[PDB]
């Protein structure tokens, strides 16, 4: 029968050993769901491309087939959608309200206050210091830098960001019970409401006022969706994004002599930064449609109203298009084809502009505050996400 999918990470830090067979030996094939049913998944990089392009597919999640992978999201498909769950027109429609944060322009402007807020965070941990043994980079550093940059984007005013910040970590830490979760979910959804109350009132220079005052005002959106749009630019890429600095630190340390390279030169962090979101996909299941119509990719058919999940981790490992795929190495010359670890097409990632420049400004800036930056316990000990989950790291301790 068809194996069980999400397929586990072969080790903490390796991706499931599944992909490299399929890309072989059969690149478009069946899995089987948490519930029983079954979905096709895509391995190959041009496959999954045309999977994120096809107008035949749609991520309506009300649709028949939809691969959910867990109860959770089958309850989270009644919701209201917000655009990442659209189509034509509706994606664009939704998506252009909030575009223009996210731009390249807009992201290169911003640039003082992201390396402003990297500067204070790695201040605040020197401060702190290690006198007394290791500190967790998560807690202390890989947490607040996206979480303060979001909130700060969103319109949350800085003496509020280090408890949101937290709350918004319980939420999906992996310790948190149910409740403890749950209810930290409804704190920032309580907390956004007024923030889009306040706003309405008296809007600033932030994501939420132009919401109201572009958007809500007109008629365009009610109030409770822009609660919505902010709280899915809040949670969309949040947890990636503290994942992908912890992840960094722990490659630079598995790999010394390119940690050696970027501590003597951090103008090579942009080259750094493009080989990890490659090698380290750390959102690997978010591009999922089911079929509108038959569809035809590779040897198979998938027909109406049978889902689709294609890997774009498993296609930033395909052989076919990048060299040594497995090898980690920042100094490779790259081919014509994206790696697509913000995905493709018309929902590619909308902060992927802004995530780059977030780890850029950390990798360029990291090593040259803390030149003797120490993994603090045996690589083999770090302690990763759960290996049926997206590769992560939990908490790492380090010293400096
Ligand atoms: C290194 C960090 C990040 C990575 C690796 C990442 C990756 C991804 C991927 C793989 C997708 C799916 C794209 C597709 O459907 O083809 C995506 C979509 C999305 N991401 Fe991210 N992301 C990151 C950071 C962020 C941040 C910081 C935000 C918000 C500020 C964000 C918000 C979103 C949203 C809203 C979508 C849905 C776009 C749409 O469907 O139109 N992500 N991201």
């Amino acid at each position: 029968g068809a194996p069980s999918f999400p397929f586990s990470r072969a080790s903490g830090p390796e991706p499931p050993a599944e992909f490299a067979k399929l890309r072989a030996t059969n690149p478009v094939s069946q899995v089987k769901l948490f519930d029983g049913s079954l979905a096709w998944l895509v391995t190959k990089h041009k496959d999954v491309c045309f999977v994120a392009t096809s107008e035949k597919l749609s991520k309506v999640r009300t649709r028949q087939g939809f691969p959910e992978l867990s109860a959770s999201g089958k309850q989270a498909a009644k919701a209201k959608p917000t655009f990442v769950d659209m189509d034509p027109p509706e994606h664009m429609h939704q998506r252009s309200m909030v575009e223009p944060t996210f731009t390249p322009e807009a992201v290169k402007n911003l640039q003082p206050y992201i390396q402003r807020t990297v500067d204070d965070l790695l201040e605040q941990m020197k401060q702190k210091g290690c006198a007394n043994g290791p500190v967790d980079l998560v807690k202390e550093f890989a947490l607040p830098v996206p979480s303060y940059i979001i909130y700060t984007l969103l319109g949350v005013p800085f003496n509020d960001l280090e408890y949101l910040t937290q709350q918004n970590a319980i939420r999906t830490n992996g310790s948190s019970t149910a409740r403890e979760a749950s209810a930290a979910n409804q704190e920032l959804l309580d907390y956004l409401a007024i923030l889009v109350e306040q706003r309405l009132v008296e809007p600033k220079d932030d994501i939420i006022s132009k919401l109201c005052t572009e958007q809500v005002k007109p008629g365009n959106i009610d109030k409770s969706d822009a609660v919505q749009i902010a709280f899915l630019l809040l949670v969309a890429g949040n947890a990636t994004m503290v994942n992908m600095i912890a992840l960094g630190v722990a490659t630079l340390a598995q790999h010394p002599d390119q940690l050696a390279q970027l501590k003597a030169n951090p103008s090579l962090a942009p080259q750094f930064v493009e080989e990890l979101c490659r090698y380290h996909t750390a959102s690997a299941l978010a591009i999922k449609r089911t079929a509108k119509e038959d569809v035809m990719i590779g040897d198979k058919l998938v027909r109406a109203n049978e889902g689709i999940i294609a890997s774009n981790q498993s296609a930033n490992r395909d052989e076919e298009v990048f060299e040594n795929p497995d090898e980690f190495n920042m100094n490779r010359k790259w081919p014509p084809q994206d790696p697509l670890g913000f995905g493709f097409g018309d929902h590619r990632c909308i902060a992927e502009h802004l995530a780059k420049a977030e780890l850029t400004t950390v990798f360029s800036t990291l090593y040259q505050k803390f030149p003797d930056l120490k993994v603090a316990v045996p690589l083999g000990k770090i302690n990763y996400t759960p290996l049926n989950r997206d590769v992560g790291i939990v908490d790492l301790p380090v010293i400096f």
